[PDB]
């Protein structure tokens, strides 16, 4: 089964998921000089005040913080989107070293990690249906650089010991994802895909210009998680990122000059 190792990592995925070599794969390098300002792009609308977090799960490739998506509670609208997209989960990708870990890159620069807030288009009724549509998901991507701590990340860091291995979960109620956002909501946008199998081409990517800063200790704690299950040999959960994919016939648009 797929993973991030030399024998089952991104270079192998196409054998089980041929769309890996498709026309709108993610992530990509964001060449800032080639991304054009689009004055018609609207501001992003992030409505997270009524978010209801439920649980945190180590799924063997990252950890997901899951939300109640059975009602409009935490939603993304505006920006390049038409329609309302419900937050279902967030997760991160990160490196073994501070100089790598992000999936998107900016002028070929890699950040230490990347946060993905995954939302699905309510016109499709459920997430499983949404991922089968070209406008089914909107993923808000946020870069993490190592510097000062992010206070709103600490409750996530604190619980990781309790979900060390694959298949472990813990209660994670009353978490406010607003504490993970940078000041600015300026963004780049382009059409792409899930960055993990099944690699479905269903995502409008919205990647924020401004990274958040996290401390070296915060990301160190990410790196103590395990890809393996309890009782299996220890494999540290690091370098769970897919590299940049060919841009092909796509343009990246900027909401800002
Ligand atoms: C349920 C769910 O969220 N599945 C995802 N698969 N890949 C994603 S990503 N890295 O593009 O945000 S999300
Ligand atoms: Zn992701």
């Amino acid at each position: 089964h797929w993973g991030y190792g030399k024998h089952n990592g991104p270079e192998h995925w196409h054998k089980d998921f041929p769309i890996a070599k498709g026309e709108r794969q993610s992530p990509v390098d964001i060449d800032t000089h080639t991304a054009k300002y689009d004055p018609s792009l609207k501001p992003l609308s992030v409505s997270y005040d009524q978010a209801t977090s439920l649980r945190i799960l180590n799924n063997g490739h990252a950890f997901n913080v899951e939300f109640d998506d059975s009602q409009d509670k935490a939603v993304l609208k505006g920006g390049p989107l038409d329609g309302t997209y419900r937050l279902i989960q967030f997760h991160f990708h990160w490196g073994s070293l501070d100089g790598q870990g992000s999936e998107h890159t900016v002028d070929k620069k890699k950040y230490a990690a990347e946060l993905h807030l995954v939302h699905w288009n309510t016109k499709y009724g459920d997430f499983g249906k949404a991922v089968q549509q070209p406008d089914g998901l909107a993923v808000l991507g946020i870069f993490l650089k190592v510097g000062s701590a992010k206070p709103g990340l600490q409750k996530v860091v604190d619980v990781l010991d309790s979900i060390k291995t694959k298949g472990k979960s813990a209660d994670f109620t009353n978490f406010d994802p607003r504490g993970l956002l940078p000041e600015s909501l300026d963004y780049w946008t382009y059409p792409g895909s899930l960055t993990t199998p099944p690699l479905l081409e269903c995502v409008t990517w919205i990647v924020l210009k401004e990274p958040i800063s996290v401390s070296s200790e915060q990301v160190l704690k990410f790196r103590k998680l395990n890809f393996n299950g309890e009782g299996e040999p220890e494999e540290l959960m690091v370098d769970n990122w897919r590299p940049a994919q060919p841009l092909k016939n796509r343009q990246i648009k900027a909401s800002f000059k």
